[PDB]
């Protein structure tokens, strides 16, 4: 099976690159599931996120360049970025502005800010982080249906809220409220419209198509806790960052 389904298994972490400074103890790395010319499914981006003025986005045309640590281009964001929640989708980096609830769409090839929007009511900067902290209040996500944001609000009393985002202008299209305390999980990601969390196990699922939540006990092996765990719907794999290590996981879905 190569299409959508429920997550039933996660493999062992594979380390693709280890960061060589403590600035990269935590970070985000990713590929675009809907690559826009001139990028391809091999293009990789990396951001080392320790510090207070994070602006450099490393871009690698080839996986070989990413694995040897030699960027083909460095983008300098026009404003500082917060935490590890950013994603790339359809040619744009979507990231959170430092010390804000603002999500910014930055078109990578043209180096152009295309949109900026507050996520209504979202906590930020240490209000509803994932368990380990890192100011991980706001976590963007891509699945087979496009762009989402994972956050919480005072209205939700710290439970995970997720919203589908319009990728062009960042407007919220639809919002769901779960019963999972965001501060109680290590990270979260969306696969085939279901939110999954990692405690280690994949321990909760919330299906946006039905509104039904499930407890799970799928083993999740950490290379060494993850500061970032995202899903790539083109590869159908998890991408993670664990103590300097940029890691990927095979998964199995069952329809
Ligand atoms: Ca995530
Ligand atoms: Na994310």
């Amino acid at each position: 099976d190569t299409g959508c389904g429920e997550l039933v298994w996660v493999g062992e972490p594979l380390t693709l690159r280890t960061a060589e400074t403590i600035t990269g103890k935590y970070g985000v790395w990713m590929r675009d599931p809907k690559p826009t010319y001139p990028y391809t499914q091999e293009t990789t981006w990396r951001i080392d996120t320790v510090g207070t003025d994070v602006r450099q986005v490393f871009e690698y045309d080839l996986i070989s360049q990413f694995m040897q640590g030699y960027p083909s281009k460095v983008h300098i964001l026009p404003r500082p970025l917060e935490s590890t929640g950013a994603v790339v989708y359809s040619g744009s980096l979507y990231f959170q502005g430092a010390e804000s609830r603002t999500v910014i769409r930055y078109e990578l090839n043209t180096e152009t800010v295309k949109a900026e929007k507050e996520i209504p009511g979202a906590g930020y900067h240490g209000q509803f982080p994932y368990s380990w902290g890192g100011y991980t209040d706001i976590d963007l996500a891509v699945d087979e249906a496009g762009l989402w944001v994972i956050y919480s609000t005072d209205e939700a009393k710290g439970a995970i809220v997720l919203s589908k985002l319009n990728p062009e202008n960042l407007e919220l299209e639809q919002t769901w409220e779960t019963n999972i305390r965001k501060q109680s999980v290590t990270n979260a990601f969306i696969i085939c419209g279901t939110l999954y969390t990692v405690s280690a196990t994949v321990n909760f699922a919330y299906d946006t198509g039905t509104g039904i939540s499930k407890t799970l006990t799928i083993p999740f092996k950490n290379r060494y806790y993850s500061s970032m765990i995202d899903y790539n719907p083109l590869e159908k794999k998890l991408f993670a960052w664990d103590n300097l290590n940029m890691v990927t996981y095979d998964i199995k879905l069952s329809k």
